[PDB]
């Protein structure tokens, strides 16, 4: 099957990270979208799952997802990897997970387990890794003795501001599931406003690479306990820490396929782990786009650093997915900017990479969390239209050439999940996907935001037109349907 897309995308992971294929990138063959018998497109995990109803009374897809992790760590025969965004998973997250293990014991199995969150040098842990690792050893009472723990907050660069924001649940080796959902009950489960988000489930040979990933940073987390100052470490049973865990559990042994579809895991290292890929041949030639709305304190990674490209393939590899589009492109993000200072505003090439997709007619619609939220951090959605403006008139020349491309070929908009502004609270739609598609057969659901962040992230790539087609079904077109009615007509344009 031709996967044109993941080809060129492949391409530049490449030519980016070259050293690092087959840990922080890798390309594999043979997965399956894990989607419970009778349910085929089941495998997109989306919160809370109230198309079509303000009022959100059933929230399926939110227990859909507990209920496909409790199931996937029940499964467990040696291995259960866990990473998210502060705080450890709490809540109905943390039952899915103790009733798992349980489970997982009583079938006789002795699983490690790893649990790794970023923290920001602002944020206060409230459940610090020691009182994590008690708690859930009373919740697993006579099940703990078997389990053995690791439970680590971690923190990589306090002046680049980089930690862990992955969302993984990886059992085995074999089994992933991954998106923008944290561990958090309070942004998801317990509120009469929850955020949007998706997640997607998977199996096979690309599980095992999710798993390669998160070795790559408990190599790094292991380490720097030796510093508590980025590292809060807690082991159960006088366990040692596991650097090689998802490494011991595959083995010689090389993954099975487990359906046909093609995959390209990705994700980043951020700043402080590691400063290059020795290996590394790229040689780009970065914008010298300094913007309008402001200039960065702060060393700008996203826009001005070779070095950190190559150890942060997630980069281009969305830029990468977002030009291999020959006909239209859909964006669902929290958002495109970054809040800046400290963060650069926007990522040059990204915009650049849609502007000259505007301006050679494909089309490319782009959705985020309604500014109304700052949970957003724009003030108004001209801010997206203008700067594609600006980088259009810098390809094109004259500005109606822009306004052509402009007028003709974009959408922007709010989301909205229901016709209703905002929920029963008055509280506005939080939208917190990391989501592209393109062409109807190539998408990205991850972590790894669009707007500049430089965090260790992760997410896949999957080539597939019969999962595009049920991704396009189940979420674009009836977000679409919604947050049309929250679009905006951008400046200068009929
Ligand atoms: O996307 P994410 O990594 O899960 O978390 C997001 C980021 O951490 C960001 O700092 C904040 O401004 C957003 O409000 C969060 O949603």
């Amino acid at each position: 099957p031709p996967t044109p897309h993941l080809d060129a995308i492949e391409r530049s992971l490449r030519d980016t990270s070259p050293g690092l294929e087959g840990s922080v990138w890798q390309r594999t063959d043979g997965n399956r979208l894990d989607a419970p018998d009778g349910d085929p497109a089941g495998w997109l995990l989306q919160t809370p799952g109230c198309w079509g109803d303000a009022g959100c009374k059933d929230r399926a897809g939110t227990r859909r997802l507990l209920d496909k992790m409790t199931r996937n760590i029940a499964d467990a025969r040696h291995t259960v990897d866990i990473s998210s965004l502060a705080p450890f998973p709490n809540g109905g997250f943390e039952d899915a997970v103790v009733d798992g293990l349980k489970a997982s014991v009583a079938a006789g199995h002795s699983p490690r387990v790893r649990i790794l969150v970023g923290a920001a040098p602002i944020y206060h842990l409230n459940v610090v890794p020691s009182r994590y690792r008690d708690e859930l050893i009373g919740k697993l009472g006579a099940a703990a003795g078997k389990v053995t723990l690791n439970v680590a907050s971690m923190t990589t660069s306090k002046t680049s501001l980089s930690w862990n924001a992955s969302k993984l649940l990886v059992v085995d080796g074999k089994t992933a599931i991954t998106g923008g959902i944290n561990t958090n009950k309070d942004d998801y489960l317990d509120t009469a406003h929850p955020v949007s988000d998706v997640d997607m489930a998977l199996s096979g040979p690309a599980a095992r690479s999710a798993g390669k990933y998160l070795d790559t940073l408990w190599d790094w987390t292991c380490r720097n306990a030796s510093d508590p100052a980025k590292v809060w470490l807690a082991t159960s049973n006088g366990a040692s820490c596991m650097p090689s865990m998802e490494q011991d559990e595959a083995g010689s042994a090389p993954a099975e396929p487990t359906g046909d579809v093609p995959v390209i895991a990705v994700g980043g290292l951020g700043v402080g782990i590691k400063e290059s890929d020795p290996s590394s041949g790229y040689h780009p030639d970065l914008p010298t786009a300094p913007d309008t709305k402001c200039t960065v304190g702060l060393h700008d990674n996203t826009n001005a650093d070779r070095d950190y490209d190559t150890v942060n393939p997630e980069e281009n590899a969305l830029r990468s997915l977002i030009a291999s589009a020959r006909s239209h492109v859909e964006i669902s993000q929290q958002d495109l900017n970054a809040t800046c200072p400290p963060l650069p505003r926007y990522d040059i090439r990204t915009y650049d990479t849609l502007a000259g997709k505007l301006a050679a007619g494909v089309k490319v619609r782009i959705v985020v969390s309604d500014p109304a939220n700052a949970r957003s951090q724009i003030k108004s959605l001209d801010e997206i239209s203008d700067t594609l403006r600006t980088r259009l008139v810098a390809l094109t020349g004259d500005n109606e050439k822009a306004s052509r491309a402009l007028c003709g070929n974009l959408q922007l908009a709010s989301f909205r999940s229901s016709d209703a502004a905002k929920w029963a609270d008055g509280k506005p739609y939080a939208l917190h996907h990391k989501l592209v598609s393109v062409d109807d057969s190539a998408f990205y659901i991850g972590s790894k935001n669009l707007y500049p962040a430089w965090l260790q992230d992760f997410g896949y790539i999957v080539e597939s037109p019969a999962a595009a087609q049920q991704l396009k079904t189940e979420l674009l077109d009836p977000e679409w349907k919604y947050s049309q009615q929250a679009a905006a007509t951008p400046a200068g344009c009929p």
